[PDB]
């Protein structure tokens, strides 16, 4: 668990990736709240199976494994939805038939898309890798909630040192990734540092959407707990 | 200022820090919360002012970056200045040195409390990595730098490669001070991120805070760019 390689860990991380999923909408008819909605509902059990299979979460409690996702899970739609449209400068490919520019988004949310716009912009000037984006995708998932676990049990103290482990040994394989790749030792702790700078910005923008979904004013419009637990509380019976 | 070495970008932003205000209020009488805080805050933005414009690089950008980097960043600015006067007293959060509340005292205005937790988790964090007052300081300019700098023309161009350029060297100066206390090079990197991940976290409590004073609807309770403006001009 902790006793991965780097490469061991690279390799776990990309064999965990989740599908990219498309809309559900009749190509053959002329909404896009729904549409969006939609498609981060199906991709949000998808995530949890993601998340069991990122290297020391299950070791987490059923409930600490909640929290985490519960504070994460929409940072983690955007940073999937941002490399995702690296390559498509100008536009959000929210999935592979849903292509959105940012007039699109004036339907309703354009302050958002211009936000997720300029995080691919930063994505593609730092020319972002594959192995490099699992690493902070799943720094997200550990990292978000860990200052919020308002609890100082013996457990939760051993929690969060555990989470705090596994950050450190991404920390080692993102750091790794740049040696690899031939990169200084100044080069190497300077992209880090640009990498998890980034992680504000996409916090930032988790927030800015949150307040959007809390201002609908629907009442299964944001993952409730009961829902997550549901999701991760799984048996054995398969 | 990318010809500042890293001792000198270490004294320089020691230097350039700022007073540790007083809370204003008659300490002879009997113990307004959010007026208490607001007013502090107000005093204390004045001075924000002064130590941005000697941040190393700061200055070198338009009058319009500085104003929108301060936008962005100043209630974490706040936020991470009070958690650092905090460390030392655990359970509490050191406004001013006349004024240490608990999470108890955070309770009297709706939604208060709920900011005061995450400020005292934060300071408890600071705590347990025993933070530096170097590290202190790089990571404050940090958060002037970057937390604009995703939402701003060749002159923009120029700006923002300016401003990671800064970035960069910061992060030289901070992996330099944990070279001078002696840690190997696995721990710089890993207590580099970890410095780096907090953050996040302060991003999101600023994120939080600004959702309460935008919901006092009070005519100037979030500074607007023009008296920034006025301020920085
Ligand atoms: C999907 C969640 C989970 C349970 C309840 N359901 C509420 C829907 O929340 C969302 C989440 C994300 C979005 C949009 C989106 C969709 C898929 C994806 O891969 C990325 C994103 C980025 C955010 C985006 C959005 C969020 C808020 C407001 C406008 C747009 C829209 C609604
Ligand atoms: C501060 C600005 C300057 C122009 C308008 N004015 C609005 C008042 O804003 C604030 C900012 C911070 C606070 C509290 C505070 C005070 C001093 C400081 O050194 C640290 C902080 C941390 C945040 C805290 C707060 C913020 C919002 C809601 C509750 C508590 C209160 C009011």
């Amino acid at each position: 668990a902790l006793s991965l390689t780097a490469d061991q860990m690279v390799s776990a991380l990309l064999d965990a990736e989740p599908p990219i999923l498309y809309s559900e909408y009749d190509p053959t008819r002329p909404s896009m709240m729904g549409l969006l909605t939609n498609l981060a509902d199906r991709e949000l059990v998808h995530m949890i199976n993601w998340a069991k299979r990122v290297p020391g979460f299950v070791d987490l409690t059923l409930h600490d494994q909640v929290h985490l996702l519960e504070s994460a899970w929409l940072e983690i739609l955007m940073i999937g939805l941002v490399w995702r449209s690296m390559e498509h400068p100008g536009k959000l490919l929210f999935a592979p038939n849903l292509l959105l520019d940012r007039n699109q988004g004036k339907s309703v949310m354009v302050e958002i898309f211009d936000m997720l716009l300029a995080t691919s912009s930063r994505f593609r000037m730092m020319n972002l890798q594959g192995e490099e984006f699992v690493c902070l995708k799943s720094i997200i998932l550990l990292n978000s909630g860990v200052y919020t676990f308002l609890s100082s049990t013996l457990k939760s103290l051993e929690e969060k040192d555990h989470i705090h482990r596994v950050l450190d040994k991404i920390t080692d394989t993102l750091i790794h990734l740049m040696a690899k790749a031939g990169l200084t030792l100044q080069q190497q702790h300077q992209r880090l540092a640009q990498l998890l700078l980034i992680l504000s910005h996409i916090r930032h923008m988790s927030n800015k959407g949150m307040e959007h979904l809390y201002s609908m004013k629907s009442k299964n419009v944001v993952p409730s707990y009961d829902l997550l637990l549901e999701m991760l509380d799984a048996h054995r019976l398969h």
